């Protein structure tokens, strides 16, 4: 089989590009604990509930007093970047909060403690984030309350509240492309694809296939669903899906009866699925085509350290000089180690075919356009002109 991804590989950062003395929280969570954007570092850690931000260049020996983001009253459970700002991060928490924080350049004096706005509309934990992404100040959560909340940051208004929509726990929610549609999954063990401003699930399971539970699920760029979960045998599953014909996967790889979750963390451009779980060693990555059998296995970056969690490098901030494809931030007990995933081009020429236009800082819409029905494709800009900045520094409530 012809790929141009054959022979992408992982290679582990110099022991000097490390984030050392970093407690990892050990909170017993499937979210992967790490968001990095192209500036900033963040990691939950041991703790009420805290996390850290680093900016990128501050490498090595992290200080014991070094400032962490301590707000929440009980343990961070997921962070996630604003997409159309570089210094906003949103934190959910157990103590039924989502904060929103603005992230200063330099090293503050002491713990940051005041976010620029709480949201309360959880009766229950909230250990799912996933900011909006065209909408501009759109946050999605989802709690223990099996409710889904989508959030304007700006006005702290709830645009829409999905309660009750699945009968039981929501594991993971995801935004397609350009943000019209969501996919869950659900401790009923069958998978839905929701359109939230109509209020209705669009596309279902009718029942679990051959038993078997999806615990996270994402859109592939045309559509299709990629999920990862577990057989009735417990044999660890990514599936790939048409959601038109929700009844047999068009794809199905079993792994290892291994016991963690694998989250999967796609690139749309490369058309490539990286799978790792807490207590996995390895990252094993496969191409996604229309070739049969579809999902097809590269390789796999083998280590004799499990992560802890994992960080996934934004397309804004891969080397391209480098033919960086992708970049990971593992998680170890006490520090994080970057991995690299390079196509070893051997050319000092920019790689179109690798570096097609991406989601640039600036939305597409504003939040009202949005909720009055509007959809918009994200605002491209190109991988060559290097680091653009977003228009926004301070997000204003």
């Amino acid at each position: 089989r012809q790929s141009k991804f054959r022979h992408v590989f992982g290679q582990a950062a110099k022991a000097d590009q490390a984030y050392e003395d970093i407690r990892v929280s050990k909170v017993t969570w499937d979210s992967s604990f790490c968001a990095v954007n192209p500036k900033f570092l963040a990691i939950i850690v041991e703790a009420g509930g805290a996390f850290i931000v680093l900016p990128l260049a501050k490498t090595g020996r992290v200080d014991k007093n070094y400032p962490l983001v301590t707000g929440h009253t009980a343990p961070v459970l997921d962070i996630d970047w604003c997409p159309h700002n570089d210094n906003v991060i949103a934190s959910a928490s157990d103590d039924t909060t989502i904060m929103v924080w603005q992230i200063p350049d330099y090293t503050p004096m002491r713990n940051i403690t005041e976010p620029i706005i709480t949201l309360e509309g959880h009766s229950k934990r909230v250990g799912i984030l996933s900011w909006h992404p065209t909408a501009r100040n759109v946050l999605l959560s989802a709690g223990g309350d099996n409710v889904i909340i989508i959030w304007n940051v700006g006005t702290g208004e709830v645009l829409l509240s999905l309660d009750d929509m699945h009968p039981d726990v929501i594991h993971s929610v995801c935004w397609n492309s350009n943000g019209s549609l969501l996919a869950t999954t659900c401790k009923d063990k069958t998978l839905r694809i929701i359109d939230p401003r109509k209020g209705q699930v669009v596309a279902e399971q009718a029942r679990p296939h051959e038993g078997a539970r999806p615990l996270r699920a994402v859109f592939t760029a045309d559509g299709k669903l990629l999920s990862t979960g577990f057989s009735r045998m417990s044999e660890r599953q990514l599936a790939l899906w048409d959601p038109n014909n929700f009844e047999e996967p068009v794809a199905l790889q079993e792994m290892d009866t291994s016991n963690g979750v694998l989250l999967p963390f796609y690139d749309p451009d490369s058309s490539i699925v990286y799978l790792c779980g807490k207590g996995d060693s390895s990252i094993r990555y496969f191409e996604i085509t229309d070739e049969p059998p579809f999902v097809h296995y590269l390789n796999t970056f083998s280590s004799k350290e499990p992560q802890r969690g994992m960080g996934f490098m934004p397309k804004r901030g891969l080397d391209v000089s480098k033919c960086e494809i992708a970049r990971f931030y593992k998680l170890h007990e006490r520090k994080c180690e970057p991995i690299i995933m390079t196509v070893p081009r051997k050319s000092d020429l920019f790689q179109d075919d690798l570096y097609p236009d991406t989601p640039g800082p600036e939305p597409a819409l504003e939040a009202d356009e949005w909720l009055s029905g509007q959809d918009a494709e994200p605002v491209l800009i190109s991988l060559r002109d290097g680091y653009v900045p977003p228009k926004h520094r301070e997000l204003r409530v």
